[PDB]
């Protein structure tokens, strides 16, 4: 029968122009358009989208988290973590916008799990698909 | 500062695969994969995703609704409505999976408005973009 499904987002203020420019300058490349669009709305935040707890980092913190978790080191330079759910990291590819899940405690290029072709697609899937399976 | 954004989907029982196949047979075409995946989860339903009220049709009703609103008559055979919000129709393009908005009361190929490249992308956008702009 009918079931009430929720997606809740605890929205932060949006990212400033300077904050986005700073990270693009440091990366020496562009952020994926949809990820940037989300950040301009909510600069990080956290929520429960369907069954999925997702914690997204403020753009000012992304470089430091990526260094701490060793993302580029174990993956390659195109892959950047943007959030997490405990052991699980959420990663994007800077060029093709694809989204993956990884075990932050066992990072391996061969084991990254593709979940969506882009950021907005990810957000939409989340309402009806449990990424923990 | 922080703001609680919700969304809710009033989920129906999933569509039978057979019921989806019946429509594909009748249309002599394949439906977009993401749309089918959503139907398998919820065979229509309605919700408020961000600021957006969205009412999605059960698969068994889609052909009759498309006929009644004259979607193919006014648009093209490649465009199929899957839902609405009052005057607004939500349409998919069979050839490339994209999602559009139209005014059901003023259907015209020249005035269809692109909103997303796929169904899941559309759902994700809805959480943070108000399509009534």
């Amino acid at each position: 029968g009918m079931e009430v499904i929720e997606s809740k987002w605890y929205k932060k203020d949006g990212a400033s122009s300077a904050s986005i420019d700073d990270v693009e300058k440091l990366l020496n490349t562009t952020l994926p358009k949809q990820y940037k669009s989300f950040l301009l709305w909510s600069n990080g935040g956290e929520g429960k989208l369907g069954d999925n707890y997702i914690y997204i980092w403020a753009i000012e913190d992304v470089i430091a988290y990526n260094h701490d978790y060793g993302i580029q080191k174990y993956l390659q330079k195109e892959y950047w973590a943007f959030g997490m759910d405990g052991d699980i990291g959420y990663i994007l590819h800077l060029s093709d916008n694809s989204i993956y899940r990884v075990d932050l405690g066992d990072l391996d290029i061969t084991s990254i799990k593709y979940i969506a072709p882009s950021f907005d697609d990810f957000l939409g899937k989340a309402i009806y698909l449990n990424f923990n399976k």
